[PDB]
């Protein structure tokens, strides 16, 4: 195959989609082929479409979804409110494996934080990660509380021997206050911090977002993701 | 000894202190003796002082603390900014074990979440809870994301064989809303929700607060704690 990364986060609203787009953008400019996959997508009735937003910021054309629920809730609840069911575990794995391909980087963005239920019964993105032998990239905030949430998430990853590919601070304020600056230093002691995306990046146009994306990550780390 | 309960939360700002006070008030109205220990308090320059709130709301007088850092940061950050270490692990565990006595409910309120650093070198409320054989009361919100954060916390609890005494929703909005109504049901699918405290209770005076607290917890559970 190729390389699969699940792109998880310490919670919902932390910047997973923007990180998916930025890493996708940076890997494309390195000549790497990129697919982004969004198996469970809630809140469509509010115009939430994470695949579309990755396409809008990054120009990614290989977008694969699967389940779509109208309400902006946890997938279990959004499905119950629509009269629908959750996908099965193997349905999600199949969607990912069909994208996987030598030389391709396949990013898999979850619904919210790592332990959210994606498929019956209580199947999470952690289980999906184990099935496809993927590593997890954890998107974190710079805000008060991020150290605990990060440690909890990493611990839950190691419970099932899912490797951590590093952290990404989804939104990095300019200028950074005392708490942000301190947290960035402390997060670096817990794991490799791969990038710190500037706040408001979704308002950068194609070229600016691509500029920001290449500068955000270490070139050698991005290139070493896929052989 | 008696019952030691550690009071943790899924994050910062979930209302641990109001839950400590509410649980305290309930237990006293069942005639139980309560102590509250807040080993480390931060944000004191702007007047953060969670033990005073417990005294006012619940009338607890055995109120125990070891360190106060002016900066409103996580304790180890607050310590570094001030130029001083955190307390030692021994101080925390022995202050708590010294509060503990037969007939008493001893609540231990952490800072932030379960894995935040509370003492040198890098010891957490979870370590403390292990050292004193306490179960953990998990304070949660009702907002989008509470499920992930709760499951994460309960998983960390279990990883070190710390028992979970339950969840309390620190703040129940009015009116609930679709997410909060569904979350209250969902949280109950992963652990015993012990109470949901009405939004704004923190601001009550002690008389009304005592009434709220009396009705917020199940009486048999409160009694069954000690
Ligand atoms: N460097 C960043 C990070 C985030 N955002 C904005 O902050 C919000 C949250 O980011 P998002 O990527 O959507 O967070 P997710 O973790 O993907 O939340 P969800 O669970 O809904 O997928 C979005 O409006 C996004 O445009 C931004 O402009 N610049
Ligand atoms: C509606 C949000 N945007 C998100 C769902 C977040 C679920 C949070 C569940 C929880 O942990 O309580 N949907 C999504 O990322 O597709
Ligand atoms: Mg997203």
């Amino acid at each position: 195959g190729g390389t699969i990364l699940v792109v998880t986060g310490t919670g919902t609203g932390v910047g997973k989609t923007v990180v998916c787009a930025a890493l996708a953008s940076a890997a494309r400019q390195a000549g790497i082929d990129v697919a982004v996959c969004k198996p469970v997508q809630t809140g469509t009735a509010r115009g939430d479409d994470d695949l579309a937003e990755v396409g809008r910021l990054a120009g990614v054309t290989q977008l694969a979804g699967l389940a779509r629920y109208p309400q902006p809730m946890a997938p279990a609840a959004a499905a119950e409110h629509a009269g629908m069911a959750l996908p099965a575990r193997d349905q999600i794995v199949r969607l990912i494996a069909d994208l996987d391909r030598p030389g391709r980087l396949t990013l898999v963005e979850g619904a919210g934080g790592l332990l959210v239920e994606l498929a019956e019964p209580g199947v999470t993105l952690r289980d999906v990660a184990v099935d496809v032998a993927a590593a997890a990239l954890v998107v974190v905030t710079a805000d008060l509380g991020t150290l605990n949430h990060t440690k909890l998430t990493l611990e839950a990853l190691a419970a099932q021997q899912v490797s951590c590919a590093g952290l990404v601070i989804g939104s990095w304020p300019d200028p950074p206050g005392l708490v942000a600056a301190s947290n960035r230093s402390a997060l670096a002691r817990i794991a490799m911090v791969r990038a710190a995306l500037p706040a408001g990046a979704a308002s950068l146009d194609a070229g600016d977002f691509a500029a920001m994306s290449a500068a955000a990550f270490d070139r050698n780390w991005v290139a070493g993701l896929v052989g």
